[PDB]
């Protein structure tokens, strides 16, 4: 028999260390009626088992599987029928790119792949795209009818902020709940919960685990307190470097700070997980692995958070408006005798400009790039170094020895992607929900500043949609069946990220519309001498502790008005 | 027959004014197998019809009933033996009157009456009472071992901020769930809902109903407004008169201020209701009474709140901080030429006290009054004024007629009760509940004043739970069956009350703990032309908006908390 005859709907990829054992035979029995074909994985002591179960032997085959506890993973590898309806999917959404997506391709999509994680993902980021349509016109609008008086726009700020809650709400209440549903109804078998949340007899008491999330709170503070210090500690130098400094070469200098701050984030990240974030999960002992890793992602996005927003909210809310104070003589109050300029300290009036353009444009880009070039030229640079950089090999020896044709040799190809490329992994909902997440943050937050951003975003969302959509459905590793066999965190940050970026638009609206920053906002030769902003800091916490509670009122009446229906 | 020999479970009181349609006739030929006995009711124009349904012929009987549509009400009448069991129930409660209310006591009324509105007001009153307990016994300790400067303490506070925190908490996720899942286990046949709520074809579009119930903000923030404002014109009105007048009768004049109030209030209360919350109610179109009902509540809470909180607020918030800045030449600024005293305006440095102390103790009384001893006086007054005040006559034509033994007069006077006293109308969750909440946010924002409030309020709290338990249990008209027959609004206000007492602790304290004001929280000749506040409002209006942000994050993760568990 050939793989290609059989069609296999499932692979189960198994160690064959405990050759006494032979766990080999133990499987092939198991297996008395349904037919399969066993051959030799990637691995030395690792081989694949495919297989063509159906409705009928999928439970007790799985029943015996995880009594035996020596396997791998299972894979429901997608069948040749399924394939092709996949890749015509695929093309068919490659096709008007430039047209929003539509849904009944999210309907038919859940069908075939019945992923209620990918599906909920995937309606998440189209209704993203229908809402971020109009917000993009609208921008469009007030950047070039406006003309100059684009930044700050009291129209533009009032839409932004309509916009947010609107979208926060109408996601929460309407749309999530429609997919959930939807979704559950599937609620087919999942094997990576399979063979992870085995003897599950939980009674964890989750009242002491509530209770030892919060004696996180602490941890989360001091860790977050050292790295925003950090973060300040590096904008100082750098504005340093740049305006107080007169060394021959400022120019490469001024990359200095960034490089510190590059370099400490991920080593206090590697210890903060080291050493308080895996610790403290275990010592919590959730009852599944699904709730271990929500954990761990709440207790890491508070590093994610200020990593992301901190240099902004430095520029904007400390450097601006408290400018005109390191003119004074503080500079001389603050040891090396470095040549430093006498004259007087000049804010950089265009910082929040290029800062902002960085964080929505070629951050964007970067991250795009890290996400998908980076591994794969990481793995190429692995190979070219040492051509059997794990000195494994087996796999040329193992086409010689099963003599596998074309359609085989691609199945068993699929099979090893699957297990070590890491385009091959399983989806992983929370980091794609994550980086939405903070592109949907900087949006909300600091879209005011250059009204194009929620096109720029349209488009790099259209883009990262076609990608997304073609790696989870072509090469993605599948978790679920399409038969039985018997959001969360990232909601409570949307809901978090609505109301600061609400806060920080009405404030921003407020200090720099009418500031004495020439070109800044709306329409003096020593006007870096006084205080740039027209109100009173005061004034400016008062407002954003009133933008917060109307913000909060308007959000629970959205709620209100949607839960209703 | 005799209607004690009957022992009737029900009475059906109907109009007869349709002698035409013989409605006595047909209300006997529809009950031809159950025995009753139909004797002129209290009115010329109305009947009893006291019955002895069981669990065989009752949804008949009511299908009929509700068909038939002249029946003012069902009174489902408590038998012998249910009468002498709350009898004895009624007598165990009065002994050990000291000794807080036991829960096994309230698992037998609610089996007894099998009422869930009685049950779940009276397990918020029990659960009120052991949680003041702990509460009384620390404001007597911090009253009498710290003896002097027990204003405003700040060990007090905290306990007070914890304790509106945790008990809030748990009545809303531990106690309430519990007795919500008790009352709908039975969740028996209301006969009130019944005759009510016919022909409920609903589909009201409840969008439609919440985007309405949104359209009177602007009306309650504007009759909120006018009220505010006479009520500001009063209080300076009563200052004028206290402080800054010297007439003959000081004495009397003082209290001219609480006369307008007092007067203002009612017609400004009526107003509003006749024109603006009954029709606005009825446009809102609501299906069922109890939503119309808990609508009117929620409109006219805002009047209520308003009258019962403001005054402290203002002595608190506005004459003590303010009152430096009367003393200059303001008054002389602000057209009778009436005799004012031209020395310097000092504070009522006790106004605070006296205010709270009536408002804690004296109110209390002055409520009670009004809610159980006025309705009685009024009606044996107007028993006096005329003795047949309605011209009865036919009340003594019915018992000259029917001859009735004393057991039949009995019973027919407790229909005759039921029907028009009004200690005999149906049980009314709204007002007792909106009473208690109002003695919990007195005691929950001001009792930082007088640490002693818990301890009235938990005696004050002993007796009401008696008489309201005896009114509720032998007087009050039945609404709910043994048999089966085929708290919402109040909880926001406890949240929103435990919110704001917990900033208005917190920021009195701040304020008045260390104040220049001589005999005011813990310890200059002229300390009356100073501001006696040692923080500036800007200081004072953050460190709330910080309270706020902690109690609205403790409240939050003890809900998490409970809800765990």
């Amino acid at each position: 028999q050939t793989i290609t005859s059989l069609d296999p709907n499932c692979v189960i990829v198994f160690n064959k260390t405990s050759s006494a054992n032979e766990k080999s035979l133990n499987v092939e029995f198991k297996r008395l009626n349904i037919h399969s074909i066993i051959e030799p994985g990637h691995d030395l002591q690792t081989s694949y088992a495919f297989i063509r179960i159906h409705q009928d032997n999928a439970k007790p085959l799985f029943s015996f599987l995880q009594n035996l506890d020596f396997i791998e993973s299972i894979i429901p590898y997608h069948d040749t029928e399924l394939s092709d309806d996949l890749h015509k999917l695929i093309s068919i959404s490659k096709s008007k790119i430039l047209e929003a997506p539509k849904q009944y391709e999210l309907y038919n999509l859940s069908n075939l792949t019945n992923n209620p994680k990918q599906s909920l993902y995937f309606a998440f980021l189209q209704n993203y795209i229908k809402w971020l349509i109009p917000f993009s016109f609208f921008g469009l609008s007030i950047r070039f009818l406006s003309n100059f008086t684009y930044e700050f726009n009291s129209t533009y700020s009032l839409f932004a902020i309509l916009w947010t809650l609107s979208f926060t709400a109408f996601w929460l209440y309407k749309y999530e709940p429609f997919w959930s549903d939807r979704l559950s109804k599937y609620s087919s078998f999942s094997t990576i919960e399979f063979l992870q949340d085995k003897q599950k007899a939980q009674k964890k008491a989750s009242s002491v685990i509530m209770l030892k999330k919060c004696c996180f709170i602490p941890v989360a503070l001091l860790f977050g307190a050292i790295l925003l210090s950090f973060q300040l500690y590096c904008f100082a130098l750098e504005i340093f470097i740049k305006q107080i400094y007169n060394g021959p070469m400022i120019s490469i200098l001024s990359f200095l700070p960034t490089i510190l701050i590059c370099t400490f984030t991920p080593v206090l990240t590697v210890i903060y997980n080291k050493y308080f974030v895996e610790p403290m999960t275990k010592w919590e002992n959730h009852s599944s692995v699904v709730n271990a890793k929500k954990s761990k992602e709440a207790k890491n996005f508070v590093i994610i958070f200020l990593s992301s927003y901190v240099p902004l909210l430095i520029t904007l809310f400390l450097y601006l408006p408290m400018g005109h104070l390191l003119t004074a003589e503080i500079r001389t109050k603050v040891l090396a005798r470095l040549p430093t300029h006498d004259s007087d300290f000049i804010i950089d009036t265009k910082r929040y400009e290029d800062q902002f353009f960085y964080f929505i444009v070629i951050n964007q880009l970067i991250q795009f790039s890290m996400e998908n070039f980076v591994p794969s030229l990481v793995s190429i640079a692995q190979q070219k170094i040492n051509g059997p950089n794990p000195n494994f090999v087996k796999a040329e020896s193992e086409i010689g020895k099963a003599q596998l044709s074309s359609s085989d040799m691609k199945i068993w190809s699929k099979v090893k992607s699957y297990q070590t490329d890491p385009w091959g992994a399983t989806f992983d909902l929370d980091a794609n929900f994550k980086k939405l997440l903070l592109q949907f943050g900087y949006l909300v937050m600091f879209s005011t500043i250059w009204p194009l951003a929620p096109f720029i975003c349209l488009i790099v969302n259209l883009i990262v949609y076609q990608v997304d959509l073609r790696k989870a459905v072509l090469y993605s590793k599948p978790e679920y069946f399409p038969f039985p066999i018997y959001v969360g965190l990232w909601n409570s940050v949307l809901v978090m990220f609505s109301i600061l970026g609400c806060v920080i638009t009405a404030t921003l609206t407020y200090m720099y519309q009418s500031c004495n920053i020439p070109g800044v906002g709306a329409h003096n030769k020593a006007w870096y001498l006084a205080n740039p902003i027209n109100h009173s800091w005061i004034n400016i916490v008062l407002y954003a502790v009133f933008i917060e509670h109307v913000s909060v009122a308007i959000f629970f009446l959205f709620s209100s008005i949607l839960k209703s229906s």
